[PDB]
């Protein structure tokens, strides 16, 4: 098995922090970790072994430069990331440079995984770290969902045809209600392969430390197929 | 969620470990860790952490001083383990006093298991044993063995509530007994049992920290969607 990372550059990060993180903003960097570093870090000792090269194929989503219609890779070229080590250093160095924006939809990430998976047909599993937050319509003339949404849940079904499973990793305040949407009722899906986590609940436990990185960690992996 | 641990302490130990141990016992104590001792460890690090007050009823089962009618606590009245930790330790001290015996079978870990749960919310019973549940030829005790029949009635009757069963094998097995319970119980309210082979499993040469989580997956792997 391989990892994919994809990484919510979106506005809605600058409000999601307003219980779970002192309303600074989910990407705000200082003197400790904010909730994307605190994922990131612990995906790293608990999800990188399931990487086989341990090379990382990073991306970013919805800022500036790619609004709701690309990703950017976190390295020149197709270049990946040396470890979980990178990813958070790489992380580091990118978000003071970023504009944060949207709207936001899954889309282009889902798309750029289907990508890595076929310049590979293996086993793939993408990790997207994200407040929850895909751009919602209210609106009749839109249709039933919003454009964001729709496109989301396109290419979730045209995934599913894939050997490709989906991780959300949820930080912030939430709400969840779409990422438990994803991950329990999407019907034209060939397979169940989204999966939500909330890592913000689960890291905010009176546990130990290590055992609340093992449920993360557990949690994650639980919808993938039995065959691995 | 809450787990409950239930140890084998029946003699099949003695000869389980034949090829996987090197034809010492299961519960053979030394300065390097035996199947269930490994076992326990590795639950601690992986299953446990979704125990939601990291305090485990233990439970043995199949010594002489209670056969295939009871089973025995780790502590006096009924305390809890305090984490893996202590689970491990007791184990260790256990041991030593025990006198392995029989017959064997799993009703008496599955009906303390539904008392759990029904003074308690999600609960799940880890037996570990070498899966070797008493057997008969004989058809005046019915189709099944005393223990046989009376484990799959315990089985059924468990399904009923909020409880998943694993059985963490160890040792050579043969696990053929614990594939049917896994596989082919019919009464059952819903498939409240996941057989998984440990010793098997942990014999892989391969990263350590994945065959722990590749175990913990199998562990959990037939708990109900829901959760
Ligand atoms: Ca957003
Ligand atoms: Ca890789
Ligand atoms: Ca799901
Ligand atoms: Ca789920
Ligand atoms: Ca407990
Ligand atoms: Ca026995
Ligand atoms: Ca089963
Ligand atoms: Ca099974």
């Amino acid at each position: 098995s391989n990892l994919i990372v994809g990484i919510d550059f979106t506005k809605s990060n600058e409000w999601t922090g307003a219980k779970s993180f002192n309303r600074k903003s989910l990407h705000h960097l200082s003197n400790t970790p904010n909730p994307y570093e605190q994922a990131i870090t612990i995906i790293g000792r608990t999800l990188a072994a399931f990487d086989e090269d341990n090379l990382i194929p990073c991306y970013g989503f919805g800022d500036a430069s790619t609004h709701d219609q690309d990703v950017f890779s976190f390295y020149p070229e197709g270049r990946f990331c040396n470890g979980f080590e990178e990813v958070l250093a790489r992380y580091r160095e990118i978000v003071p440079q970023l504009k944060l924006a949207g709207p936001t939809s899954f889309a282009p990430i889902i798309e750029m995984a289907m990508t890595v998976v076929e310049q590979s047909g293996q086993y793939h599993v993408l990790v997207i770290i994200a407040d929850g937050q895909v751009t919602r319509s209210v609106d009749t003339e839109h249709g039933r969902l919003s454009p964001q949404e729709q496109k989301t849940v396109d290419a979730i079904v045209k995934a599913s045809t894939l050997p490709l499973s989906i991780v959300l990793v949820g930080v912030g305040d939430g709400p969840w209600d779409m990422m438990q949407e994803f991950d329990d009722n999407i019907p034209a899906r060939a397979f169940d392969n989204f999966q939500f986590v909330n890592f913000t609940e689960i890291m905010s436990k009176n546990k130990d430390q290590s055992r609340k990185e093992t449920e993360f960690a557990l949690s994650a992996l639980m919808e993938i197929p039995p065959q691995y």
